[PDB]
């Protein structure tokens, strides 16, 4: 009777990631794009007008100029991918698709964004080598408020001190950076590890302690 | 009427990380399972073959045994993702995928290691109090081989002696340790630049004299 499909409901999206989300649709042998009314939109706003084998930029709402895309290769197989690129958080939300190839239906994919702790900057002070007191610390950036746990290489947990502020690159997301003192030797191994919970979601980098000139 | 699309013909990605890499392929209605044939094989190598339901590592090549896999769940949706951890600087080259389900198709996936200068250690040492003379020192790994640039809280002509070595722990790597001699008052703030070339790439790390 002709239905338009979707992949998949929700999808999570990666911060600063970029986006593909699917409409399916029948296309016997072959497409051809005089009958096509491919549209896309979000909380009203047009993301996407494809009429006649082109998209109408006219009237995409100005916040998605240049940001996104249409495919045009998987319509040729009954696949309707928008493809936006530097997720923001404002991204996440409810996607209405339209299709109209001989039959019209729609969809609605849910998608949330979400911001790891993942891209994690490190770095290592030895305070004081006669006392071999060093100086770790692992800092980074997602959402929302997220612990940072030191362990040894026996994964024995160890203190730290962890200061949370806003991040001052992006509004929403947080700066998370954590120190650990300690009296280590080289080669010794810790690791930080950003928690964050509901669900709960790890990221950890590993810290090696050098070897550097003349003790 | 079967194509694979590539999301990416260019993956750029970071020495020790995580990669997934993928292909998608038309799924209709529902996952035949018992149908699907994905090969992941990069320039003259087998990473991942999977055939009806089943990974066969009989034939995987060893330098992947316990780093790749086949992301499962994704192949219900047309995506045949292939994942590896612990991405060193050999695991760069051409990978090709052949997907078999309905049709067959294979497309090019080109992967980019860059093992920045971004892990910097660094030691701040008083070398003669009276003097206020201090060594600054700061180390770091990384590829191709990089040069270290002084500067100072108001860019003076700084200089000090850079040592390279291969590292010790990811063969291959450059171990590069630079050492400052300079005399200086407290909190005073000076920074190690590492710089590799092509492309001409910068890290940076700062340094504060303790009180």
């Amino acid at each position: 009777m002709f239905t338009v499909t979707v992949p998949k409901d929700l999808y999570v999206v990666e911060y600063g990631s970029n986006m593909t989300i699917e409409c399916k649709f029948p296309v016997e042998k072959q497409l051809d794009l005089a009958a096509l009314i491919v549209y896309w939109e979000m909380e009203d706003k047009n993301i996407i007008q494809f009429v006649h084998g082109e998209e109408d930029l006219k009237v995409q709402h100005s916040s998605y100029r240049q940001r996104a895309r249409l495919l045009k290769d998987q319509l040729s197989l009954g696949n309707a991918a928008l493809q936006i690129t530097d997720v923001k958080l404002q991204d996440a939300g409810v996607y209405r698709c339209m299709i109209s190839y001989g039959g019209a239906d729609y969809k609605r994919i849910t998608v949330k964004v979400n911001a790891p702790y993942n891209k994690i900057n490190q770095r290592i002070l030895v305070v004081d080598p006669v006392t071999s007191e060093h100086e770790l610390t692992c800092q980074a950036e997602g959402y929302p408020k997220a612990e940072v746990i030191w362990t040894s290489s026996d994964h024995q947990v160890l203190s730290g001190k962890t200061t949370t502020t806003n991040s001052k690159r992006e509004e929403k997301l947080f700066n998370v950076t954590s120190t650990l003192r300690i009296n280590t030797t080289t080669n010794e191994i810790f690791y930080c590890t950003f928690r964050r919970l509901d669900p709960e979601e790890n990221h950890t980098a590993e810290l090696v302690i050098p070897e550097l000139p003349l003790a």
